[PDB]
C-alpha cells in the first residue's frame, strides 16, 4: 500500500533479500521478463530501484501483496520503518 | 479501442512493461521501422508517448489490439483505469 | 525461414539458450561486432530482441540456419510452437 | 506439469536434492551448458532459481519429467504441496 | 541554496553518489518522468547536467534540500567547495 | 487565468516540465497537430514560447486548465511566482 | 555503382551494421563531420537515409566503394537484392 | 547494537566462531536462504562480509541478539574490543 | 582573443570536449537559454558552431575567457594551433 | 593524498587486497552502496577502477586515509611506488 | 601518430585491451568525462569508436602516446598491422 | 591457426581443461587482467567464450602457440577434431 511510497528511499537503501520478494511476486504482479530484468541488476539497491521502476502500474493490491511479502520475509524491518 | 484515447495521460505516465506491447504489436500494426524508433527512446514515457505519436493513423481494430495486449499484460493497471 | 518471423514473440520471450545458438551462427551469419552486441544484452529477451534486430539483412538460408540451430538446440521448443 | 509453476516458490525454496534431478533432466532436456551452469550456483535455492531460468522453453514433457524426477526423489515433498 | 548555482560545474564535474541525491529528491522535488530522464544518462556527470536542467523551477526549499542531501551524503565534498 | 499572461517571460524562462503540461492539455485544449509542432521544438523555453503562440485563441477556462497543470506539476514554481 | 541507386528503399530498410561500412567509408568517402552526423542518426534507416543524403555528391568510384564494403559485410543481403 | 557498527572492521577479521552464530541467529534473524549463503563463504572474513550485508535491514533488537551471541560465545574478543 | 577569430574553422572542426567549456562558460558570458540550444545541437561542430553564433555580442575578456577554459581543457590543441 | 593520482594506473593493476581496504574505508569515506558496487565486480583491476570511480569527490582527507590502509596493507607495494 | 590514423577500422575492429590504454591516457590525453563516456560504452568496437571520436583533437604527441601503449600491451597487434 | 577458427564452436563446447591452458598462454599472449577475467567465468564454456574474445586482437603466431598448448593439453580432442 501508501506504505511502500512513503518508505520508497529506506526500502530501497536496507531491503536485503530480494529474492525472496521476486519469488512471491512472480507470475501475479511481476512478469518473467521483468523477473530476470531485477535479478540482473548487481546490487541489492539496484534490484531494489528496478523493482520499484515498476510501481506506478501496480494498483492498491499489488502494493498490498509487496507489504505482505515484507512483512513476511523482514519483520524488523516494517516494524522499525512504522516506529 | 477508445479506452486508450480518454486514458492516454495515464497509459503514458503508468505504462511500464513497453517491450512486450511493441512485441505484440510488431507486424500487424507497427512496422520495424516504427519498432525500432520506438525502442530508441530513453524512459518509458517517452516511449508511450512515441508510440501514441502512431496512434492517428490507427482505426479500431488496432485500438482493440493494443487493448487487449495491455489487459494480458498489465490486467491491474487496465482495471484501475477502468475504475 | 518464415517460422521465425511468423513466431517472433514467442521465440523472444520462450529462448533459454541464447550462447548456442549465437555460436552456431557465428562468424556465416553474424560478425564479430553483432555477437559482442548482443551479448552485451542483460536477459535473454533483451539478447533476443538484439538478433531479431539484424533480421531484416537476412536471407531465406540464414532464416533456415537459425531454424536448424534452433531444432538442435531446443527440439521441444519447436515441437511445441508447431503445434 | 502445471504443477511446477503453480508451486514454484515453494519448490525454489524446499527442493533439497537438485544433483540427482540435474542427472535425471541431463541430456533429455538439459544441455551440457545448462548443467555446469545450474551446477555452478552456491546454494540450493540458486540452483533451483537457475534451472526454473530455463522453464519458459520447456513443454508439458520436460515439465512431466522433471514432476517425475520430484516423485521419485522427493515423495514427501511432493505429497505435502499436493496437500 | 546559492551554493549550488555558485559551484555548479564542480558538483556536475565532481558528484558520485548521483542515485542517492536523485532517491531523497524522488516525490517532494523531482517528478517520476524525471528521475528516470536523470537516472538514463550514461555518465555521472550527464546525470548532474541532466539534474541541473530542472534547477530553474526550482525555489530556494529545494535547492536547500538538494544541498541538504549533499551534506548527508558527501561531507567531504560540500567542506572542500565551500573551503 | 491571468496570471500565465502576468508571468509570461517568467514561465517561458523557468519551466522545464513541458510534455506533462502538453498531455494535461492535450484533446480538451490543444490539437494533435498543436501538440506535434510544441513538442517538436528543440528547447525549453523555446517550447514554452511555441505553446504560448495558441494563447491568444485561449478564454478564461483554457488558461485556468492550464494553471491548474501547472500547480498539479510544479507547485514551487507557483508559489515562487505569485510571491 | 547502380546498384545502391537502383536498391535505394530496400537498402535504407534491410541494411543493418551501418557502423562498418561507415568505418570502411571514413576518410576516403566521407569527412569525420558527415561520419558524426551519420553516427548521430536513432535508428539504422535514419542512418542510412542520412548517409544516402551525401550520395549525389558521390562518383562511380564511391558507390563502388559502397558496394565493395556491403559485399564484405553481408553478401547475403547483396545476393538477396540481385537475385 | 552500535557495538557491531562501531568494530565492524574488527569483527570482521577477527571472529572465528560463525558457525554457532549462525546457529543462534537461524530462523528469527536470518531466513534459511541466507544462512545457506552465508555458509557458502570460503573463509571465515567472507562469511562475516556476507553476514554483515544483511545488517541494513536489522533493527536494534537483532543487532542486539548479534552481540548477545558474541558475548556467549567469544568473550575475550568482546572485551578485547571495549578494551 | 582573437585567438579564437583567427583559429575559427580549426577549433569547431576539432574541439571534442564541449561540454567542458559550456560549463565553464555558464552563467557568466552563456545564459542558459543559449546553453540548451548549444547542448540540443546533434555533433560536435554543428554544437562549436552554435557556440560562436553568439561570438559577435562578446569582448574581448569573454573570449579571453574562452581562450584560458580551452587552454585548462585541452592545451595539447592550443599548442598545436597557435604551432 | 596526491599519491594516489599520481600511481593511479600501477595502484589499479597491482593491488592484491581490495576488500581489506574497503573495510578500512567503510562508513566514513564509502557509503554502503558504493561497497556493494565495489565488491560487485569480476576482478581486482576492476573493484579497483571502481574505487577511483568515487575519488572525484574525495578531498585531501579521504586520500590520505586510502594511502594509510594502503601502508597498513601493502608495504612493499607502497615502498616500491615510491622508489 | 599516423598509424593509427591509417589503421583506423583495423584498430577499432581488433583491440581487445581497451581499459589499459584508458588508464594509460588517463590524466594527460583523457579528461575523467571522457574516461567515464568510452567505459560507458558496451562492445569492445564502441569503446574503440568513442576513444578515436576525440582524436581530432590530439596533436602528434598524444597519438604518440597511444602507439606507445598499443605497443605495450598488444605488441603482436601492432606487428601484424605494420606487416 | 586457423584451426582455432575453423572449430570455434566445438572448442568452446568440449575444452574441459581452461586453467592449463591459461598458464601457457600466461605473459606471452595474455595479460594479468585477461587472465584474470577469463579465470572469473562461472562454466567452462563461458571461459573458453571470454577467451575466444580476445582472439580479434591475436595474430598467427598466438592462435599457433594456443593450438599448440591443446595439442599437448587434449592430443585426443585435436585429434578427433582433425577428423
Amino acid at each position: 500500500l501508501h506504505f511502500i511510497d512513503q518508505h520508497r528511499a529506506a526500502l530501497i537503501a536496507r531491503v536485503t533479500n530480494v529474492e525472496w520478494l521476486l519469488d512471491a511476486l512472480y507470475g501475479k504482479v511481476l512478469t518473467d521478463e521483468q523477473y530476470q530484468a531485477v535479478r540482473a541488476e548487481p546490487t541489492n539497491p539496484s534490484k531494489m530501484r528496478k523493482l520499484f521502476s515498476f510501481t506506478p502500474a501496480w494498483n492498491w493490491t499489488c502494493k498490498d501483496l509487496l507489504l505482505q511479502a515484507l512483512r513476511e520475509s523482514q519483520s524488523y524491518l516494517v516494524e522499525d520503518l512504522e516506529r
